[PDB]
């Protein structure tokens, strides 16, 4: 379920959250554009980079936290509040977010691996309505 699959994550954050972000850039790449020095590197050029690795932990470190705290895949107000307001995400709409859960979604439903997407699925729905709520555009 989705909790055991915040685990398998955990487990291994720093190569799923590289795979994760790559598949969802990939997907979607006008989004690149938000990520300066991203820009005209393949795959395996951000892999080598601990920058990068280091960036995309980070970020789904904060994406696990919200996920353990969520009940029944329903974030916390607090949470989706800090997601709005910090500095880097003052640009952002919800469809930014709504791309990477999507890519998120996909990637699970790709993988072989019997992640709970349906539940990654619903979790990015409420982070969005919750985002939107928090006062995101
Ligand atoms: C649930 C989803 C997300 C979480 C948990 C999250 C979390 C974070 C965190 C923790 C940082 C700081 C990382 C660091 O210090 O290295 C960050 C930076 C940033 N985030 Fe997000 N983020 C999310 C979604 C997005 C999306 C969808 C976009 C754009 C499409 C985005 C754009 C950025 C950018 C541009 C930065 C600054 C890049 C940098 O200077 O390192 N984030 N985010």
């Amino acid at each position: 379920g989705f909790k055991q699959d915040i685990a398998t994550i955990r487990g291994d954050l720093r190569t799923y959250a590289q795979d994760i972000f790559l598949a969802f850039l990939n997907k979607y790449p006008d989004e690149r554009r938000y990520f300066k020095n991203y820009v005209g590197k393949s795959d395996q050029e951000l892999k080598s980079m601990a920058k990068f690795g280091d960036h995309t932990e980070k970020v789904f470190n904060l994406m696990m936290e919200v996920a353990d705290r969520a009940t029944d895949c329903v974030p916390l107000a607090s949470d989706a509040n800090t997601l709005v307001q910090m500095k880097q995400h003052s640009s952002l709409t919800t469809g930014n977010f709504e791309k990477l859960f999507v890519a998120l979604v996909e990637y699970m439903r790709a993988s072989g691996q019997s992640f709970d997407s349906q539940s990654w699925d619903r979790f990015g729905k409420n982070l969005v309505s919750a985002l939107s709520s928090a006062g995101m555009k």
